[PDB]
C-alpha cells in the first residue's frame, strides 16, 4: 500500500485467499473487516503514528471503537484483487471517525464502504475523555480539511440508534469464549471477534436463503480473555432486519448491541 | 506466486499483517499454517487439481473420493515479524499406495535464510462413509508428473521427529479446556471445521506461565476424526519433560478422540 498523492488517505490492495472465503465460496464479512483494521493500520504507520499520539503516549491515552459500520454491495471471490482506501477525520471534541471504500480493481466500481467512530479513552481508569486542541492539532495535518464521507446521504443508516434486545430474545448462541488466535499482541479480543459472536446466533435458515448487505455495531465494554459471552438476536421484519446484543453469560452485563440487513440470494 | 521454472514446486511471498500477530509481535503458528493451506490451494490450482480443500482429479470426483490430511508436521526458527516479506515453497510427494505427502520450506526473503518447514501426510477417502483405501496406480498416473521423480524431504533426516509414534494422554490431564465449539468462521466453504481451528484449540490448554517465558518451536498432531459444526471439544495437555507436551482433542461428551499431538516449547 501507499499514501495517495495529497498524503490524505492511504490504499492497499489485497488478492483474497482461499481460507478468507465462506458459504457462498466468496470472502466472509469478518475477512472484509480484517482488511478494515489492516490498512487502518498501514495509514497510521506511513504518517508515524503508533494509533497513538507521543501527546497520547504520555497520558496514558488510546483510541477505542465506539461504533462500526459496513455495506457490502459484492463480496470479493477467491483470487479477485480487491482495492480499499481509507481516512480518518476529526468530529471535533467528540473524537475521530475512519470511513474506508472498497472496490473491484480490475471494474473499479464500489463494492463496500465501512464507517466508525473512534472515542478517546485513558488506558488504565477506562474513562473517556472529550479531544483536546494539543492531540487535534497533531493529527489535522494527516486528515481531508473538507469533509469526505463514505455515508455522504444526510440520513445514511450508520448514525441510527441501536435499541437493547428485550428478553425473551427469538434467537440466542450460549456460553461463547474467545481463544488466544482472538487475543491482538495486548491481549486484547479483536473487535472482528464481536462480529462472529452476533452473527453467531443468526439462523442458519437465513444464511441459507439470504446474503448480508449491512451490520451496524455499538462497542459498550471489552470482554476480556476469561469471560463468557451469549449472542442474542430477534427478527425485527424480501429484506430481513435483525436486533442483535452480546451479553456476559453470567449476570447478563451488555458488551455489545447491534442491527443487521440481509438480502434474498 | 508461480510454479518454479521446472514447474515441480510451487513459490509464494507474504507480507505479515497486523491481526496475523501474537503476544510476541510476531505470526501465529495458526497463521503460518493458514499460509501453508494457501499456497498449497495455490498450487493445486496451477496444475488443474481442485480448489476445494480435497484437491480432487478427474479420476476422484467420480468415484466420490478425496484427499484427507492423517498427518501436520511444523517446525518454526523465526517466527516472521509483522511487515515482515515471508516466502514459502511447496511440492507434492507420491508414498507408493499409502497416500501423498505435502511439504513446506519457509525462507525470511530478504536474508533467504530458512525460518521454518513443514511436512503433512494425506490419505484418500470416500465422502459419504468416511472410509480410506490405499492409491490406485489409475489416480497415480496423472499426479506423478506433477511431483519431483527423486525423493525431496522437507526432513530428510532417516528417523526423524515427523515420523515418530503419539501415544494416548492418560486421565487425569495436568491441564484441560473444556467447552470449545466451532464459530461460522471456523468452517471452510465445505462447511467443514478447517484443520488450523485444531492447532488452536490444542494449544488452548497449554499453561500461560509457558506462553509467558517459553516460544513454540514444533507442534506435531494426528487426525483421527473430524469435528463437526455443531460438535463440543475437551483440550486436554500433560507436560513430558526445553519443554514438551503431549496433547488429546475429544468430544466433551463420550470423550470420542478426534486429534492426538505432541509440542516443544524453547526459552525465549
Ligand atoms: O451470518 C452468519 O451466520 C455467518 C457468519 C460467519 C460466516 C458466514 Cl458464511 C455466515
Ligand atoms: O497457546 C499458545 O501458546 C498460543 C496460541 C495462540 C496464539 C499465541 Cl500468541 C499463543
Amino acid at each position: 500500500g501507499s499514501l495517495t498523492e495529497d498524503g490524505l488517505s492511504y490504499k492497499e490492495k489485497f488478492v483474497v485467499r482461499s481460507y478468507e472465503v465462506g458459504s457462498n465460496k466468496t470472502a466472509t464479512v469478518e475477512t472484509i473487516a480484517n482488511l478494515l483494521q489492516e490498512v487502518g493500520c498501514n495509514h497510521a504507520q506511513s504518517v508515524g503514528f503508533s494509533a497513538t499520539t507521543t501527546t497520547m503516549r504520555k497520558l496514558h491515552l488510546i483510541w477505542v471503537t465506539a461504533r462500526m459500520h459496513i455495506e457490502i454491495y459484492k463480496y470479493p471471490a477467491w483470487g479477485d484483487v480487491v482495492e480499499i482506501e481509507t481516512w480518518c477525520q476529526s468530529e471535533g471534541r467528540i473524537g475521530t471517525r475512519r470511513d474506508w471504500i472498497l472496490k473491484d480493481s480490475v471494474t473499479g466500481e464500489v463494492t463496500g464502504r465501512a464507517t466508525s467512530k473512534w472515542v478517546m479513552m485513558n488506558q488504565d481508569t477506562r474513562r473517556l475523555q472529550k479531544v483536546s486542541d494539543d492531540v487535534r492539532d497533531e493529527y489535522l495535518v494527516f486528515c481531508p480539511q473538507e469533509p469526505r464521507l463514505a455515508f455522504p446521504e444526510e440520513n445514511n443508516r450508520s448514525l441510527k440508534k441501536i435499541p437493547k434486545l428485550e428478553d425473551p430474545a427469538q434467537y440466542s448462541m450460549i456460553g461463547l469464549k474467545p481463544r488466544r488466535a482472538d487475543l491482538d499482541m495486548n491481549q486484547h479480543v479483536n473487535n472482528v471477534t464481536y462480529i462472529g459472536w452476533v452473527l453467531e446466533s443468526i439462523p442458519q435458515e437465513i444464511v441459507d436463503t439470504h446474503e448480508l448487505q449491512v451490520i451496524t455495531l455499538d462497542y459498550r465494554r471489552e470482554c476480556q480473555q476469561d469471560d463468557v459471552v451469549d449472542s442474542l438476536t430477534t427478527t425485527t421484519s424480501n429484506d430481513s432486519q435483525f436486533l442483535h446484543l452480546l451479553r456476559l453469560s453470567g449476570d447478563g452485563q451488555e458488551i455489545n448491541r447491534g442491527t443487521t440487513l440481509w438480502r434474498k440470494k
